[PDB]
């Protein structure tokens, strides 16, 4: 009767985002954003939700489950696609909750960012960075570019993941995708290999350690473009950030660095349409003449001035100059009223 | 059908500088810069790029591709010459990325150096370095001094490497040749037992930390001539360098020490020319009377002026003098554009 591997055909076939295995409901499913209990065949579940999970589970698997009442990993069915499990302990039984991977990558296009942003891709050394809070489309954003790449060039492109969230096909140049925690053991012991690996691009799906962005750094100045993603909210911000986060014997050279380097920077903020919902709002900063002199002489504040390549309220009101976002969600996304509300 | 001892022939036939193993792809081959997928017979190789991994890593290496995803090694091959491969887990599977090793060293002519190099390596003892960014003839021009040596000179010369670039015929010496991760396990406790095996010139393929310099220093100044190559840029900064990172308890002593041991410093960086497109900038140091007195007063700066052996400029411009480097170019390798555009 009950088989995950079929659990997972009802789901798909009503659109769910997530489906979930408790011990007293029969199999869940999140849609729309709601639970719903899937009674359509399965009944109350039995605390024998660890038959289902292991079906599923390796080895380096089911006993990490009883180190820690949790593990967090990725598998495939031939069927449909890939997905996201993470089992835990839950009331002294065994709880699962599976995602879902995505088996295609966006158009460029159907994204949003101008036509700039397909030319940073084109360029032959730097740090390319994303940011935005969890949930604004940096994974999405970044795919297509190095997509896009992976469709025009000949190269050896290396991406250290965790979880490898879209994946690639070998196209013009040949791929590599290595998930830490099942391939390697850290973007760094992963980032420091992918420096003597021959990789034409490199990619760190996170970069919040001293260690990684030392790195990330070093290999963006070395000959590669490295794209980084910061969970930062704006240009100003987000070069500051990384900056800042250095002992202060050198932080102007890092300053130096972060401005010879620098090859773009786009900030993301999804807001609501009042067509399906998604559109999206953004900062981004491509470096100049001034601007590159300037950060170096740290003249910060002054650089934002200059900005006239688009501010994030030139931004938050152009989708607006037109009717898609309202004037309060305009702000509620707003990274200043004060500059804007002028227009 | 499949037989690493043989993609090897096919990608050596072409000219490759890299050969890549994945799993969606036919082997790959890195040619003029470009990734192209040698279909010429083998066919989208299976994740069974574990077994032509394998016929080539041993033991020692198989495990640690099991405790870590990755593993960095160098094998020989009787057909052709020595490569450097990296097998690691890639997306799940296995991945390699065999490089290439140098059979022959260079004709110090051929290099580009000035006929006052070639008697640093005659010298007696002190500290000869090699500066410049990772890729700038750092190796070649050291194969090249070492082996003038080993062909004028009855020494015992010892080599710490990581990895050995290149290897040495015993000519009118007998040279040692110790790879720092299969042979000992550091520059330390292998420069440190250098000490104490009679070897009449030292080689530290790399000096960032402070015992390693501490010790390239010690030994510098007890009797051997030892050749170092830090990844600085200029002489200025150089000297500077090694100097700072010292407690400051004698930062002056030591500025002492190296002004007492300097032999010689040679930064370089390998511009293009209008040819096939490789030439050599650089800036050459060759402490005298006042330079000596000079460092260890730190007049430093003003060493600079007194630098009429020859200035990177004065240099940046020497080539263009003649028709090879560009005037931009001349600036996107000048360490001052200042300094310049008075020529
Ligand atoms: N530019 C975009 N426009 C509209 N929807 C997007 C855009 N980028 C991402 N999305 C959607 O938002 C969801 C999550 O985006 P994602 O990038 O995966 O989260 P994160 O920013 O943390 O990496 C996905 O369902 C994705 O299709
Ligand atoms: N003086 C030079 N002139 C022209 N080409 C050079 C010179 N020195 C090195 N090369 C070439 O540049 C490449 C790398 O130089 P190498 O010294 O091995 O890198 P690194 O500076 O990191 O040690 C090699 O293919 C080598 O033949």
């Amino acid at each position: 009767e009950l088989k995950i591997l079929e659990i997972i055909k009802e789901a798909i076939e009503l659109g769910a985002s997530d489906i979930h295995l408790t011990a007293g409901a029969p199999p869940a499913v999140r849609i729309d954003g709601y639970i719903k209990f899937l009674k359509d065949f399965p009944r109350l579940t039995p605390e024998d939700t660890q038959k289902l999970a292991y079906s599923v589970m390796s080895e380096k698997h089911r006993q990490k489950l009883e180190e820690n009442g949790q593990v967090d990993f990725s598998f495939g069915v031939r069927g449909v696609g890939r997905f996201r499990a993470n089992v835990f302990y839950q009331r002294g039984s065994v709880a699962a909750a599976l995602r879902s991977l995505p088996a295609e990558i966006p158009e460029f296009k159907k994204l949003g960012l101008p036509d700039k942003v397909l030319e940073l891709c084109h360029r032959k050394m730097g740090l390319i960075l994303v940011t935005g809070p969890t949930g604004s489309g940096k994974s999405t954003t970044i795919a297509s570019m190095i997509d896009y790449i992976n469709q025009t060039k000949s190269y050896h492109i290396i991406t250290i993941e965790d979880p490898i969230e879209y994946v690639f096909k070998h196209k013009k140049s040949i791929v590599n995708q290595r998930e830490v925690g099942e391939d390697t053991k850290s973007f760094a012991d992963a980032l420091r290999a992918a420096l003597r690996e021959d990789p034409d691009v490199i990619f760190v799906g996170e970069m919040r350690d001293l260690e990684t962005v030392e790195t990330a750094l070093r290999a963006a100045e070395t000959g590669h473009l490295v794209f980084g993603t910061l969970h930062t909210n704006t240009a100003i911000d987000t070069i500051h950030r990384i900056v800042d986060i250095f002992p202060l014997n050198q932080q102007e050279q890092v300053r130096i660095v972060l401005s010879f380097i620098l090859q773009g920077i786009i900030s993301q903020r999804l807001l609501p349409k009042i067509g399906g919902g998604r559109v999206l709002a953004y900062e981004l900063l491509i470096p100049n003449t001034a601007i590159r002199n300037l950060i170096r002489e740290n003249k910060l504040q002054q650089v934002y001035s200059l900005m006239q390549m688009q501010t994030m309220n030139q931004t938050l009101y152009k989708l607006y100059k037109q009717g898609l976002i309202t004037l309060e969600d305009a702000m509620e996304a707003s990274p200043d009223p004060k500059e804007l509300e002028r227009m």
